[PDB]
């Protein structure tokens, strides 16, 4: 009765196009009369190692950009670069443009990813922005320009554009202004991330979800102060819990009658002992990519 | 592990969702060409639901009793019929967003995307696996019936599931788009029991192939087995027996890795009989059974 759920992707599918420079093809986002895509589309082989993007860009003309919306080519009539994103002005407005905004998400927030190849949507799944500003996605060659988003009412909030895969197999990208999340650079180099930590407010949300669906073997009669919980959390590379996090979990504490700090005491015990080979909502590991909102919406 | 439960993009299905109301009962329907498909229990009074007389309830109905809306725009109903547990409402407008589509009946172990909808409005999309006992582990609230499950092959939407009910154990049951239930369930507000569930062997094998493709291959042994010997062992561990179709849908992964299906079965047999002994596969001591062979090839390649 509790599932990792992506937003319906139709409003975003109608914006995906294919963008090609030379031998490099990736995806773009077509909103009104502008197509947004990762700037490294303008790179060749030799370029990707250490590209001077302003240099590469000035040597380009509008006609070197091949933009295809399905079996239809769009004419590029202007281009500009904003940080690591290229903006291609085309002569046709996308009639399928939804109401939208560009947002920069905070670590610990979640969003849906519409993975695309050759301008064609291929799959949708939920991701969290990690505390170390990576995301644990599923992206292959040609996925760059795939976007992450949330939907509030009629409005699509774009928060992520995909650019790279790190050697550990996690992923890195930018907001739609082209600024990376995290200390990464769009060059073909092996980059390591900062130490990742676990999103504690999300683990607590998920534990509450497991209680709602009747799995409460992990609960206990003990309790803890906020600070004492945070000392243990930090020891185990969990993010500290703020009073705003406690407030945000209110609805779930109300719903289940379990005080936030009582659930913290359960989590502390799990951190110190393990799951004894047991499972919670099917998982052998503590899940930290469900926000309190994600849980509430769905229960 | 490197693997995500990934749904299909839902847009082609979003363009087909409507709502269908009888009296105060509203659920979701599927609008393809000039027909709307929905669960027949929309015609139930909350008091008719203990053991509804669907044929009698339908006889009293006329086209003008059904309120079909795409958003808030009414779609006029011009004909109605019942096919097993689904109602078919002929409407006077062909859906301009109708995709290329088919109606397919899936087998246990197969996965599909669910577009969870309320009042004809999509709320979320997620991947489900049909369990061997013909339940799915969904996330459905009141008003979700008529939500559909589907796969997309190139441009074509294969609709395989329509949602009708929840079981006491928290799992979910429903029909294909011809209204035939998966499993032994019926659309009555009664407590019904799923058979004990079992592990989807073919998908575990796909998972082991996935592990091999990614270089995690400690569990490969030097032996093989017959299919019958493997199946008799597997049942003692509450694993499903393999069918010939299971062996065939493992073909591509077998060819990609050069590991014969029956050799992988012998490796799985040893894992069942000996446990993992503290080891992991794809970063987990638990074997995953909700990725099909198609799903593995989707994400790896
Ligand atoms: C999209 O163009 C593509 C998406 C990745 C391909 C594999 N999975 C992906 O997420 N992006 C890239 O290939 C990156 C292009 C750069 C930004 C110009 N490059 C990238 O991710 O390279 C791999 C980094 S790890 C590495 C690099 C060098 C040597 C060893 C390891």
């Amino acid at each position: 009765g509790f599932r990792k759920m992506a937003f319906p992707s139709g409003k975003v599918e109608g914006c995906m196009v294919q963008v090609t420079c030379g031998t490099t093809t990736l995806n773009g986002l077509w909103l009104d009369d502008v197509v947004y895509c990762p700037r490294h589309v303008i790179c060749t082989s030799e370029d990707m190692l250490n590209p001077n993007y302003e240099d590469l860009l000035i040597r380009k003309s509008n006609h070197n950009f091949l933009v295809q919306a399905g079996n239809v080519q769009l004419r590029v009539i202007g281009h500009s670069m904003q940080n690591c994103v290229l903006k291609l002005k085309v002569d046709t407005a996308n009639p399928k443009t939804p109401k939208y905004k560009f947002v920069r998400i905070q670590p610990g927030q979640t969003f849906s990813v519409l993975a695309c190849y050759n301008g064609s949507p291929s799959g949708v799944y939920q991701c969290a922005m990690r505390p170390n500003f990576t995301i644990k996605g599923s992206f292959l060659n040609g996925s760059c320009g795939s976007v992450g988003f949330n939907i509030d009412y009629d409005c699509v909030s774009f928060c992520y554009m995909h650019h790279m895969e790190l050697p550990t197999g996690v992923h890195a990208g930018t907001d739609l202004e082209g600024n990376f999340y995290g200390p990464f650079v769009d060059r073909q180099t092996a980059q390591a991330a900062g130490t990742d930590t676990t999103i504690t407010v999300n683990v607590l949300a998920w534990l509450y979800a497991a209680v709602i669906n009747g799995d409460r073997w992990f609960l206990n009669r003990f309790t803890t102060t906020l600070n004492d919980f945070n000392l243990v959390a930090m020891k185990y590379n969990y993010e500290p819990l703020t009073q705003d996090h406690v407030d945000i979990l209110g609805p779930l504490s109300a719903q289940t009658g379990i005080a936030v700090l009582d659930m913290c005491a359960s989590l502390k015990e799990l951190l110190q002992n393990g799951m004894n080979g047991r499972t919670i909502l099917g998982s052998a590991l503590l899940e930290d990519e469900f926000t309190p909102f994600d849980v509430v919406r769905q229960c």
